């Protein structure tokens, strides 16, 4: 595989010149582009670029999305035409933010695809063969004014022919098939996915899925749906309340006919006292589980090991709506030592310090320094220039000239399970909310809870009590939040109902005596053990609905 040992030294050698070739090949196109009119860059000039073309925050350059996400030419922004929108988590006052999009963003995506699958199977061994068993989703569009359509990144890269074309290779192979994959609901696919991959278990070489938080969802349903999926087996028949009819073609084709023996076998595999182990038991010819753990994905490692039985969990890649970012490079490491090596043809990437051991400005990707944190700056191929990121990252190291990169968190975010990424500006909004009910019917924290599938929000707060009252304070906190939440929390069964405990009194003001045990509350807490403190001074739990 010389041509992939070349291409990753090239890339990770070469990163400046690419860089910024990169840069002019961007600019070149766009210098008579309203926007890039409007910062007089009439030239490829570096200097000129980084001297009058400000950086922005996804507010900054609102009115101008907005344009084009209304009908208007594309190129106010773009030279290269602007056919779609991306769906990004973050928010902005409310919705969801709309990043423009070509295909560009998919060129980018599969290259990346490429490169990761070469990557992989340097150091794995035996998944040539075989197939994934691949937790992939699809979620539907929205439709804006222009007539075009808004998507997540990766039901972009599902609704084309970048996926329905793919390589015809290992990496590429799935037991699920493309109607599964193409199913907007995914209560409904998530069920094939796991049958099919019942159904092909021994050739069944890895599995996973974008985000962790996904993959935890498949076992738990499996969990819950074992003797379900099971009795299909033995009939051969599909469960009727599947709806999809690409899904009732397809996966009756995989069926084939009633299989009692597979059945009993699963059954009895089922049966055993734990659950531990149990991916590894159905599908022992797994190598590894492929899904990010980074991040507030990290959380679930202990239980993906737990039924997993300590396959490699590998974490390939780091992206966004504004871009892919680029790849871990030492895919067999441990979840806590995991970083992304930015790849130099992606975009055109700027870094703003985050602390004070990188006293500059701003900083180009080969200058970034290593044990300093970063938030990104993006420029792209679909009119985004200079953009902030609001993720947090910290440089680790250097892979020949490429620059590595350890996720630290997205700015501002305070409680994130699956999807969401509730910032603090959503929880002071609801939790307003929640005082109107406190200032009519009758300080605060919050963690995350994923004890439970689905892991649900805590919120603490500092008040017998009433249920109607309380349970209306959980219900108004849910109700504020966004879109990502509500699809979580509503459609997809990701995520549970809000909790609302109550603390004692003084509670929240010796609170302010366990940082002082280290003035300003946490809007969220990780530290296990300043969960106890929490843990056992709350007098009651109420719950949303
Ligand atoms: N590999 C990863 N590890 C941790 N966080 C990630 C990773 N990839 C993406 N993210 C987060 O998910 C976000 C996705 O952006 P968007 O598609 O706009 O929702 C990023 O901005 C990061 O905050
Ligand atoms: O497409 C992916 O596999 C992916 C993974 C992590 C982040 C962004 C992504 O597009």
């Amino acid at each position: 595989n010389e041509t992939f040992e070349k291409q990753l030294k090239d890339l990770t050698s070469n990163v400046k010149s690419i860089q910024d070739n990169l840069l002019e090949e961007i600019i070149t196109p766009n210098t008579k582009t309203e926007y890039l009119q409007r910062f007089l860059i009439d030239r490829f000039d570096k200097e000129l670029f980084k001297k009058n073309v400000p950086i922005v925050s996804y507010e900054d350059i609102k009115p101008y999305l907005d344009r084009v996400v209304n009908g208007e030419s594309s190129d106010v922004i773009s030279a290269r035409t602007i056919t779609g929108f991306l769906l990004s988590s973050g928010t902005s006052g409310g919705a969801q933010k709309m990043m423009p999009w070509n295909n560009k963003y998919l060129d980018n995506l599969t290259f990346i695809y490429d490169l990761r699958m070469q990557v992989i199977t340097k150091h794995v061994k035996g998944v040539e063969e075989g197939k994934g068993m691949m937790f992939l989703f699809t979620k539907q569009e929205s439709m804006t004014p222009s007539g075009l359509p808004a998507r997540v990144a990766t039901s972009s890269y599902f609704k084309s022919d970048y996926f329905k074309n793919r390589p015809s290779n290992w990496y590429y192979s799935y037991t699920s098939p493309d109607e599964v994959i193409l199913c907007p609901n995914n209560t409904e696919s998530l069920y094939c996915h796991l049958l099919c991959g019942l159904v092909q278990r021994d050739e069944v070489v890895r599995t996973g899925s974008i985000f962790a938080s996904v993959m935890v969802r498949a076992i738990e349903v499996l969990k819950n749906s074992w003797e379900e999926l099971c009795s299909n087996i033995r009939s051969g028949h599909l469960s009727n309340w599947v709806t999809d009819l690409g899904c009732q073609n397809s996966v009756s084709l995989v069926l084939g006919g009633p299989r009692p023996e597979l059945a009993d076998t699963i059954e009895e595999i089922c049966n055993q006292n734990s659950w531990k182990g149990i991916v590894k038991r159905l599908w022992p010819n797994t190598k590894y589980i492929e899904t990010v753990v980074t991040g507030s994905m990290g959380q679930y490692v202990p239980m993906l090991n737990y039924y997993c039985n300590d396959l490699p969990l590998v974490s390939t890649t780091y992206g966004s709506s504004e871009t892919t970012f680029g790849i871990n490079l030492d895919p067999l490491c441990k979840p806590e030592d995991v970083s992304y090596t930015f790849m130099p043809n992606m975009s055109y990437f700027e870094f703003i310090p985050m602390d004070g051991g990188d006293k500059n400005d701003v900083v180009d990707l080969e200058d970034v320094k290593l044990g300093c944190t970063y938030e990104p700056v993006v420029t792209n191929f679909a009119g985004l220039y200079r953009m902030r990121v609001g993720d947090i990252v910290l440089v680790t190291g250097f892979y020949n000239n490429a620059p590595q990169f350890k996720f630290v968190r997205r700015e501002n975010v305070v409680l994130s399970i699956d999807s969401d990424k509730t910032n603090e500006e959503d929880l002071f909004k609801a939790v307003s909310q929640a005082k109107l009910v406190l200032e009519s019917s009758g300080d605060f924290t919050s963690y995350a809870d994923t004890s439970t599938f689905p892991g649900h929000y805590v919120v603490y707060l500092e008040v017998e009590l009433d249920e109607e009252a309380l349970s209306t304070c959980c219900l108004v906190m849910e109700e504020s939040l966004d879109n990502v939440y509500k699809r979580c929390r509503f459609k997809d069964g990701s995520i549970g109902p809000l909790e609302i405990r109550v603390v004692r009194q003084g509670t929240f003001d010796s609170l302010m005596d366990f940082f002082i045990s280290q003035y300003k509350t946490p809007r969220c807490i990780k530290s296990g053990k300043a969960l106890q403190v929490l843990e056992t001074c709350v007098v009651a739990k109420f719950f949303s609905i």
